[PDB]
RNA sequence: AAAA
């Protein structure tokens, strides 16, 4: 009989990572968790130790050993004596990567000692957080499990206690389907203007004329008196009302990329604005408008890329896809735009067409939250944004925070990587 | 004789400063045990951490630096051990194992509780308990709870995590009383009047409609009378948000505008002020441009921070030392940091940010810029506090929405929302206090 | 300071 020990703490990645490395060689395991204790304000990581148990399919080998106080090594020492196994085990294997650093020094030193007897083995382990490996007490296997362990999405939340998983594919976005027989032409007529470095143009025209037109009180574009009246107003700028603006300095570009959208849902009439039934209103420019203030920006980054990941392995669905949602129990949801999981480890991609310091410093701190509560603590974060490359690196410095390794978990970036944005977040990801 | 204390240097250096700083006067060294840099294997160095301890725990010639190049390897750690660690007799050597790598700790505290196991040689470990503030022994079973006994500044805090070029204002000198001299006082006291009668909600409606329609547009609106006289014409045509403020203003909210000295008042009587074409560009200025920067949210900072400033001194805390406003620093070469209002409760970090706004999208990007700065200034066990002017639904589904999982029961994220603003004074003495 |  010989048994895996682990030790529950708030990261269940690194042990649902060893336990699939190691699993096949055990016959017991023995997960080692926190009780809930209010009073020394101690949360339990109970609901961690189902997960694990739970993806990690152990069923009736797997034991539960709870401990009353993490913190204290008299009471931790007194409850392994009491719970802990007592049967004539032949080898003892803790992985001591999880819990509190007394829990690790007293559990590690109360196995070592129950279990002293020759006839059992004792050994330690430890997984690397930085360079990816399992490594063993005085063996110096030193291996790497980088490549070698895999996880999907699906696996990666549940066991971060996030349910009902919603995700898109390729072959499922939603534009696809609310722009019929035209996304193609439109994505299109997008993906070669960015390639041709048009980008910048593009944002600048998207946030003026384009947000002065069709962003300013909410439920403008859902009823026509509303919007008829925000129009009216514009019209009293006279020549330098931005309806002006979009009608005589709008690039030949992007009227391509206007004109590529379906015939009843396009907002323009010849090269001029359309001037207007709330239901008919809502019909042509909801989706048109939607799309264009930044969700294609989404789909492109996303089609960029896919390519480079089919490449390498990478399953869509299981391992890459486009805007994410889940919720933990009775919780709101949060939104991730694209999710790529390199071998265990999450990155998580958030997306702006933005240009301004403030914007994309907030996205920042949002991007590195998410990725944090869904993948742990050794997830990365990826921010595109529309910034120069001066502003770029002054947000990642701002935001840059230590955990030891010396790769960054936050990178930003900017306006003069779009054009060849798959080749880049490859670079990034797969180093 | 001698006796040492041993340290292991994470990336969290406030425990290793805890620890330190109550155990300093019993020993007379200090072993720090820190990381080398070593890209190859994704390494970074924990000595600046190290050097920051020896400073502010006044160590000087009796801290040794210990140097381990690989602190996932036990071979190495154990080497690095046999090798660096001073030779001399000691009478006691205590290992607090509270930082760094789980492999730091295991192999540390065995290397040393092997090399001083003598009859003579007296080995203690410890271990600072970040959920209820206790310093643990391992074999005389003390647990010491340093809560009310350390204190630390926000100075020290701020340095040791490598900030620099601190700045922060006090009550007797924040920037505003300047701008309204002889009227200040006047202006937040009908404000704070107000927001205690339960004003908040209709205050917050009418900022955003009419006031921030007739004074928010193209940037320096205010500062050049053509742009705002265009700008008043176009409202008059339409409804109109001039009508609005005239007609629709609560009694309230013209006792507060009426408090403004006559030369700083947005109304002229009880009508919306239009400057007249002999205004000048300096004169619309003067009038207005301090005046609506103060209304448009910089009153809720001096709001919140003067409710809680009886409260804090009651508690011993001292200005400028562990509560402040207008919290600023910078890592070397790199941006500044701006954080509304700090605190300090014995050596847990509370940052409170502040916003009027309703919109759930922006408190939560808000949420998201509290969690992270009091992370990077204070360290993993900071206390972050966002107040908003959300109704209390949309407060606690932001609480539960950035709510992260770190093993305590007490939520290190908080928010409160427009129903709180009455009593934001007791509210915060006891989330922070108790 | 519960994969530093
Ligand atoms: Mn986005
Ligand atoms: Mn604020």
């Amino acid at each position: 009989e010989k048994v895996l020990v682990l030790i529950v703490g708030t990261n269940p990645l690194p042990n649902y990572v060893v336990g699939s490395h190691l699993k096949e060689k055990y016959d017991k395991f023995v997960l080692i968790y926190s009780e809930k204790n209010d009073k020394i304000n101690q949360n339990s990581t109970y609901d961690y130790a189902k997960k694990l148990k739970e993806h990690l399919n152990l069923n009736d080998k797997c034991i539960f050993l709870p401990l009353s106080d993490v913190s204290n090594s008299e009471k931790i020492i007194n409850d392994l004596r009491e719970k802990f196994p007592s049967e004539d085990f032949v080898e003892v294997h803790l992985n001591y990567t999880g819990g509190t650093k007394t829990m690790v020094v007293h559990i590690y030193n109360f196995l070592k000692e129950k279990f002293k007897n020759n006839k059992i083995k004792f050994e330690g382990s430890y997984l690397d957080a930085r360079d990816y490996k399992l490594v063993y007490d005085y063996s110096e296997e030193a291996i790497s499990l980088k490549d070698t362990i895999k996880i999907d999405i699906n696996t990666l939340l549940s066991i971060h206690l996030y349910e009902d998983i919603h995700f898109e594919f390729y072959d499922t976005y939603s534009y696809k389907q609310k722009f019929v027989d035209s996304f193609d032409k439109i994505s299109q007529e997008i993906e070669k203007a960015i390639k041709d470095d048009k980008g910048e143009d593009f944002v600048k025209w998207l946030e003026d004329p384009f947000r002065k037109i069709f962003k300013g009180e909410n439920k403008l574009l859902e009823k026509t008196a509303k919007f008829k009246k925000h129009i009216e107003k514009l019209l009293k700028d006279n020549d330098s009302s931005p309806i002006v603006k979009f009608n005589e300095k709008t690039p030949q570009f992007i009227w391509d990329i206007l004109n590529a959208f379906p015939e009843g849902k396009k907002l323009n009439d010849g090269q001029k604005l359309w001037i207007p039934t709330n239901d008919n209103l809502s019909s042509r420019v909801k989706d048109t408008v939607e799309f264009l203030n930044g969700k294609w920006f989404e789909w492109y980054v996303y089609s960029q890329i896919k390519s480079e990941l089919l490449d390498r392995k990478l399953k869509e669905g299981e391992h890459f896809g486009i805007s994410l949602k889940a919720q933990k129990k009775d919780s709101p949801y949060f939104a991730l735009d694209i999710f790529l999981i390199n071998g265990y480890q999450l990155i998580g991609i958030s997306l702006t067409t933005s240009s301004t310091r403030e914007l994309c410093k907030l996205k920042g701190f949002e991007v590195i939250h998410r990725v944090r509560q869904i993948g742990g603590d050794e997830s990365k974060a990826i921010l595109i944004t529309g910034m120069d490359k001066s502003k770029t690196e002054d947000l990642q410095k701002d935001l840059a925070y230590e955990t030891g390794s010396t790769q960054k978990r936050f990178v930003v970036f900017g306006i003069d990587d779009w054009a060849d944005i798959g080749s880049k977040i490859c670079e990034e990801v797969f180093k």
